[PDB]
């Protein structure tokens, strides 16, 4: 039950120029995380430089995240997105990350029910091509359940349908995203347990399926029940990381410090 | 010469729910008295022949085709394929008799740092320098849109002007509401960018998308928020604007009701000016 910090949680301070990647790694080390989950949106940095940062701060990468359009209808774009996915897997090898998580589509690019219907077999086809490459390199490939309901990978049923058609594919469960999809987060974990190798933890306070809008909350101040998840995870001997995600407006370092105090308290009660 | 168009994006909620298809949006636009639709194109699955058939049935035209394309892609092969995709969108404009294309040239989730923003900008410009001559060769006006996610280097007046002045022939779709998000005065944006503006998106915001100036904003029915459309209309009429004014709505009210309610306000304000 080790914790990892998503670099994506610090995006506000990276966008403002207050933190660079090394600062995020250093901050994760100082806050006691065992790893970072690295969002990779370009290959501008050399692997050498990232490996150096990780050695300096005695940090590891639990998972590399990327947004890739595996729903692309246009053949040449679709093929280049598979190639990009392979390049991300290559980066996981270079950086000693055991896992990749793909968000396999973009919400602004699904503009109708017919688009959603067509996107699903396309995503599945892409993942059947990419997952064997990940396996050959010794990398565990996952998708994430998402929060924009026009993407055909949000509900328990949707993610299960993909997982059951892609040999070897695994799941990063975003516990809070299930709430947006109208699912019970704990039920999602129970139904998808055999595929869940990574988890994102984020909270919401009171657009959903159940028709009620949510705001990002500091962990423990919203509606998500983390202790119940941790209890089941310990019971089931989950061996992946618990990744800290925050998408709100509180200063990102403060959000991590405050939310981690709640999460560690809840885990310690279960242990 | 002030004409209204309906963004198909404004109807996306009912398209996603299966309540409306593209033809329904075209027919709705015709029934509500629009001069055109602005078509969001996210794939080429629709037959060009069938779109043209729909436009003829409903006596409608397409004023502009909108697309999201990642012209900031750092990996060369992806970058080149996104230039080719943009050229294929221009070809679709020819096939559909749309005079204009609007690209949103990057994706907010793919710019994760200030350095990423810095590196994206010359990349986007270089792509647009390749795409714009192709649009010109096909008689298509190419535009970008000023956006609302401030990590993208195309939101402020200064950012959009920097791109436009480096890409010969490039023009602008002014999203008047997005300028408010960027901390600009929407009317001053129009005045400073007037010679480039060939299309406009009209949307409104109410004070409850995070602004530069602090205020929290949510989509508003037009006329119920803070955007002054009459002042814009008065200036465009004064300058003999010949383009379209495109109706954009991003909120939660039923999309057909939002068009009916918002257009009543917009037409009233334009009428007070002419
Ligand atoms: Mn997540
Ligand atoms: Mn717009």
């Amino acid at each position: 039950m080790k914790f990892s910090l998503m670099t994506y949680s610090m995006v506000s301070l990276m966008r403002s120029g207050e933190m660079n990647l090394e600062d995020v790694i250093a901050f994760a080390a100082n806050e006691g995380f065992d790893a970072i989950e690295l969002l990779m949106v370009n290959f501008s940095r050399s692997s050498d430089e990232i490996r150096r940062m990780l050695e300096t701060h005695q940090m590891k990468i639990s998972c590399i995240d990327a947004f890739v359009d595996l729903a692309a209808q246009q053949e040449e774009n679709f093929l280049e997105n598979i190639s990009l996915s392979q390049r991300i897997i290559d980066q996981a090898v270079e950086l000693s990350a055991p896992m990749v998580m793909l968000v396999p589509g973009f919400p602004d690019l699904i503009a109708s029910e017919k688009d959603k219907q067509q996107a699903l077999p396309r995503i599945i086809s892409a993942l059947q091509k990419i997952t064997p490459y990940a396996q050959s390199k010794g990398i565990v490939l996952t998708i994430e359940n998402y929060s924009a309901l026009q993407m055909p990978f949000c509900s328990i049923a949707e993610v299960l349908t993909i997982l059951e058609q892609v040999p070897g594919l695994r799941l990063t469960l975003d516990y809070g995203n299930m709430l947006v999809a109208g699912e019970d987060p704990l039920e999602a974990y129970e139904k998808l347990r055999k595929y869940i190798v990574n988890a994102h933890l984020k909270d919401w306070k009171v657009r959903c399926a159940d028709g009620r809008h949510l705001e990002p909350s500091l962990h423990g101040q919203g509606v998500i029940n983390f202790k119940s998840l941790f209890a089941e995870m310990v019971s089931n001997n989950y061996k992946g990381y618990l990744s800290f995600e925050y998408e709100g407006d509180i200063n990102a370092k403060e959000a991590v410090r405050l939310g981690m105090m709640h999460l560690r308290e809840q885990l310690n009660e279960v242990i």
